[PDB]
């Protein structure tokens, strides 16, 4: 609270300020999706690189002005904490040469969840049913991981590709979990060298199925129980 | 409200108009579906091409009849906005050479919704959804434009089939959230170049599917706070 | 109600007829699942054939036997009504040629759930709910009508075995509805002719799941309404 | 209750001892995922096999002790009967020729759901709703068995790889049920050799998807007449 804290607080807490910054976005958005044409690269090439660093250093004035404003509660905010980092993967330079990194630019494009307050009530929304699922999740990957062994000392030395490794289980345990083509690629071919495969692969469809369903089950089912006693008292509330 | 308007009217809406639309369309329907048969259009063919410009012309009776009678009402009544367009397509006659327009004619048949209200209120509830979904389906289609873009510089060069093109991969991205062979047909052989590849296509499916799961329950235990609310203060309204 | 007529409803209403008749059912359902078996046949072939004719005619006697009890309550009276078509199948003999009547014997371990309360009451719940779909199912069957006549009019020439039949159209849309390979197998065979199919194909991805999530939201919601005014006058009955 | 059962008791029934128990099991955990990797079991290959049978002497102390304490409660607590049996599996040799038996030593790591009460309390959630689908469960398994002979004898004989065997139907249909490749692999092939096959397998997709979702339905729905009755006498508890 001072002279100039205070004029730059005007500025970034400002209905200008998102909306410049939004516009900005939306922009940068379109200039991602045409940098996929290589007739459009070939021609308006560095009108595009040069926005985008342009873009780039406005968004890291605007993050170091929202320190200065926020100070400790910029780096608690997972809003901020998220543009802190999506921003400064944009600002690792393309001479540090791991590929990937100029394609991380393309995240700085989930800004308009942070910045805009619809997405983020959604985001906010699916998220806050995670914490509850955690220990569904925990018993799903030691299931996975128990089975992920099992699977690489029963089938990896006549299916390396699909067993070999416990990551190579652990990915094909997951297309068994999606069903994608279980049984015609995987454990009919299993079976033709190995005759009692679905006496594992049956039952962990069954197992791993039946716990997704009851997650959802429970997510329901356990939210209305809430709705059924916030309205309970609010109905004996009213009777005395 | 005169002389011949209300003349007009007293037919347009009767019984027996709708009656008979519907009498027609349901003609009309076998009559689109016997011209599947080859065997039969060599037969009987101009009794049906005949046939179908007979029910184009008492549509488009109908239709400017229900215009003289519903005035500016019929060009906010989203059943006959319908009505109007399905029709008018059928009228683009099929000298103007773009060779689907000849089959858009069968959305004609739609008509059995729009003139039927069993049917008019099933496709009402489910109209009725969508706009909650309105900002969920934003962030998804946002969620898939950045992963577009990613793999479309990650595999359309080695892979230009699924990913050369923004379009082909958002086509491929959305085969990935059908699960339609994502690993089998897809990772697998992105993998046997891109190695890591499932570090991009793995968090993908548990995202864009636990939105999915999501907007689910949030539709069915967020309409059921309502009932709750609704009973709540109906219970609370009996206790004074 | 007379002398020979109450002697046999005791027999009928018994608990010893039911249970010898379940007794049946049960034994037939072990004689049939080992008539796999050519092993088992070449061996034990007679012991069967004729254990079946013994039970086909415990089953008539049975039904006449209910048919003199019941009179028109029979023939009112579902579980009963299959159990005399379930058998009278069986009754037609192999003499008559079409090779499936003598497949159609095993529909009469069906009796098992007409002749078990715990069945017949879970098929009745199951049924229970198929009344109110009735209407969601009729949009849907027209939905498929309208896009199986276009796509044999869009595809069946350059694909015959997909589309070239309004039934291989309908056949090949109901299996884009379960998803099953409808990109990889399908829509992306035909997109290498028709550049848009999948203009079509998306849609009618989208329509076809959509209405089906909304008709599972439709049950469960529309229960709970119930049970909340069922609840709600109960409450509002004790509050005078 | 006497001098050393109390002083054994008092050792078992500790925080130490469970907490022990958890730690050597996460152990055994890393030291059964590493004994996955050739690189690892060429070099450290002793130092796990010895490990083991550390750990499952110290379970079999660990089981006989609680047997000591607990009596007949130890032999009527399913999670205590698990650890008795994961462990007496550890404990037959590999002497005993039976290769995967090797394998089932890896069960032992579900000890991390029996001794982890955050994980127990899921667990008994999920178990808790499968008396409820038993009767469901039966029927389905009868109508798999009904199918599982008629295919058998329809479609083994042209098709012995999917239908020749009463088993190998079961397999295929339990694939149709999963809709994995029901149609590209299995019901178009048997379509090209019995054209209604189709007559067969569309109706066995649509009851026996049917019945899975009005399984969920059910257990959702009905869970929570519950939740309105228990909290419908919770409000006539408060009106007199
Ligand atoms: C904050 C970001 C907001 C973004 C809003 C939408 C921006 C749309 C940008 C469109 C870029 C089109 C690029 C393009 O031409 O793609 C390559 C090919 C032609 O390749 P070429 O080599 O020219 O032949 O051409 C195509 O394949 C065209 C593909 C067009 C895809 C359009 C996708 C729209 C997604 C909308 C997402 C909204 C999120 C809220
Ligand atoms: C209701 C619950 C729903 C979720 C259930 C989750 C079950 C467990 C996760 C299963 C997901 C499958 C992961 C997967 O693809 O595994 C591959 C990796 C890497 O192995 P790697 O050998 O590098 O890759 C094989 C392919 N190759 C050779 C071409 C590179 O394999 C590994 O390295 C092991 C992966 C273990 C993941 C554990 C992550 C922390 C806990 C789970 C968090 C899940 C997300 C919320
Ligand atoms: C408002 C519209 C109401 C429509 C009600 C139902 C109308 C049924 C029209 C039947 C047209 C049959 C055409 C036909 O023969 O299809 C071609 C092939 C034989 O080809 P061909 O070249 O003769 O050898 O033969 C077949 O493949 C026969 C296929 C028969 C399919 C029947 C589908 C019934 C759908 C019912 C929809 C009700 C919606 C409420
Ligand atoms: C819970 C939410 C459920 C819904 C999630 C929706 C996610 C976003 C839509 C994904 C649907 C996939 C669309 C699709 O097939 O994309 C293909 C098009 C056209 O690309 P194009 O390169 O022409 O086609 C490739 C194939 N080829 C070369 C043989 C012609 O690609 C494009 O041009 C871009 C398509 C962008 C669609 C944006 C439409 C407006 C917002 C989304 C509305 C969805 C329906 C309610
Ligand atoms: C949330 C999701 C965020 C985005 C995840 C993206 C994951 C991408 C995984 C992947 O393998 O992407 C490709 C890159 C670079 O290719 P790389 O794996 O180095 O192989 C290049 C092979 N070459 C030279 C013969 C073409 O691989 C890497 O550089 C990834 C290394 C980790
Ligand atoms: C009311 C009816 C109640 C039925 C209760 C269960 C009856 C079990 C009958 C078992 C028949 C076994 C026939 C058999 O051997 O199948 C052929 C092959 C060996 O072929 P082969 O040519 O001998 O070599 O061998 C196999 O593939 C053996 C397959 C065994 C399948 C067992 C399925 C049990 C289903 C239980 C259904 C209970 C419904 C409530
Ligand atoms: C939420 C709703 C869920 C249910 C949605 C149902 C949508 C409509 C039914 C779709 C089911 C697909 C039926 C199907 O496989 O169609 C094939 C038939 C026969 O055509 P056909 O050309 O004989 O068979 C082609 C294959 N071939 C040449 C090797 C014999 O094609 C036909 O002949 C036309 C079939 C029309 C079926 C209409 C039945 C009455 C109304 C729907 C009742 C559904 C069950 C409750
Ligand atoms: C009670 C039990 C708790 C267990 C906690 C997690 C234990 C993690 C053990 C990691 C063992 C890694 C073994 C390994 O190197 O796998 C083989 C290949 C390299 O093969 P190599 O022949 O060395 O080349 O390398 C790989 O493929 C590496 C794969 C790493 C997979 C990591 C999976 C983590 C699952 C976490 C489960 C938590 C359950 C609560
Ligand atoms: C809402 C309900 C959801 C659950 C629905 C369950 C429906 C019935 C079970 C279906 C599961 C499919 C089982 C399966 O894979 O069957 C194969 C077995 C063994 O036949 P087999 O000929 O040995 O194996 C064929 C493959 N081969 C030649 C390479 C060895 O086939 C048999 O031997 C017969 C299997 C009968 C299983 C009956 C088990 C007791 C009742 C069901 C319990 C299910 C788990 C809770
Ligand atoms: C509820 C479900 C009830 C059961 C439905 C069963 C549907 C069976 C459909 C089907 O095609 O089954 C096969 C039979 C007989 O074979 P068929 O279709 O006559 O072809 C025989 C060809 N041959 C002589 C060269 C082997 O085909 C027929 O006989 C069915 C005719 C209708
Ligand atoms: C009980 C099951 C886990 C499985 C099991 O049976 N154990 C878990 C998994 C997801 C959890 C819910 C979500 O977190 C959302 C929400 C957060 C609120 O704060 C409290 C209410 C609610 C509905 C949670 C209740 C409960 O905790 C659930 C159903
Ligand atoms: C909250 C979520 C969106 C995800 C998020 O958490 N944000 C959205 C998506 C679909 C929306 C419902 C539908 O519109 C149907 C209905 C319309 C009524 O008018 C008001 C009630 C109801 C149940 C809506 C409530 C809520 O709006 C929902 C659940
Ligand atoms: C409203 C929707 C249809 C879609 C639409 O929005 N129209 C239809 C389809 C299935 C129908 C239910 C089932 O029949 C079971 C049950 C029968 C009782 O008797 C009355 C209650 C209940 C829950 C029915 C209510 C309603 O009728 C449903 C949800
Ligand atoms: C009615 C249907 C079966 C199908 C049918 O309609 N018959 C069966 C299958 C699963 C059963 C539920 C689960 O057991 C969980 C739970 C146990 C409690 O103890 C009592 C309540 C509850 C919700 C059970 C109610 C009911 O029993 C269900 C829905």
């Amino acid at each position: 609270g001072s002279h100039m804290y205070l004029r730059i607080t005007n500025i970034v807490e400002s209905s200008f300020f998102t909306k410049f910054i939004i516009y900005l976005i939306v922009l940068n958005g379109i200039t991602m999706g045409l940098e996929t044409s290589k007739t459009f690269m070939q021609s308006f090439g560095v009108y595009t690189t040069l926005f985008n660093q342009i873009v780039i250093t406005i968004f890291t004035i605007e993050i170091i002005l929202r320190i200065y404003v926020h100070r400790i509660s910029f780096f608690k905010d997972p809003w901020s904490l998220f543009d802190f980092f999506v921003v400064a993967i944009s600002l690792v330079p393309t001479s540090s040469g791991f590929p990937i990194l100029r394609v991380l630019r393309v995240l700085r494009l989930f800004r308009l969840v942070t910045a805009v307050p619809q997405m983020r009530k959604i985001v906010s929304a699916l998220i806050s049913v995670i914490p509850g699922m955690l220990s569904v999740i925990a018993l799903m990957t030691l299931f996975f991981y128990i089975f992920a062994i099992m699977a690489t000392q029963l089938f990896g030395e006549r299916f390396p590709e699909w067993f070999g490794t416990l990551g190579e289980s652990f990915y094909t345990l997951f297309q068994v979990m999606t069903l994608e083509s279980w049984s015609m690629g995987i454990v009919r071919p299993l079976m033709e060298v190995y005759p009692y495969a679905w006496v594992f692969f049956i039952p962990f469809i069954f197992v791993v199925t039946f716990v997704m369903i009851n997650l959802v089950v429970a997510i329901i089912v356990d939210a209305m129980a809430i709705l059924n006693q916030k309205e309970e008292q609010h109905i004996i509330d009213e009777v005395q």
